[PDB]
């Protein structure tokens, strides 16, 4: 279980470890695979480490159809326990 706060401001901590972007930056109108850039390829080890975090189960087949964190943020509570 887990907040936007703990999507938003959370995976910008992961992303941080990931790749490296601030831990702000990660904010609702920033894209991952544009605005944010996240390595590109190891940017499902940003999920496997925010599954950790929010305790969301999104397979790569799912995950493959984000955008930005807004997307992330609605979308992770639902694929959370």
């Amino acid at each position: 279980a887990a907040t936007q706060e703990e999507i938003v401001a959370g995976l910008a901590e992961i992303v941080n470890e990931i790749a490296g972007i601030p831990v702000e930056d990660v904010k609702l109108d920033k894209s991952f695979t544009d605005d944010l850039d996240v390595d590109s390829l190891s940017m499902v080890e940003v999920v496997v480490a925010a599954e950790e975090r929010f305790d969301v189960k999104i397979p790569d087949d799912d995950v493959k159809n984000l955008k930005t964190v807004g997307d992330a943020t609605k979308y992770i509570l639902d694929h959370q326990a």
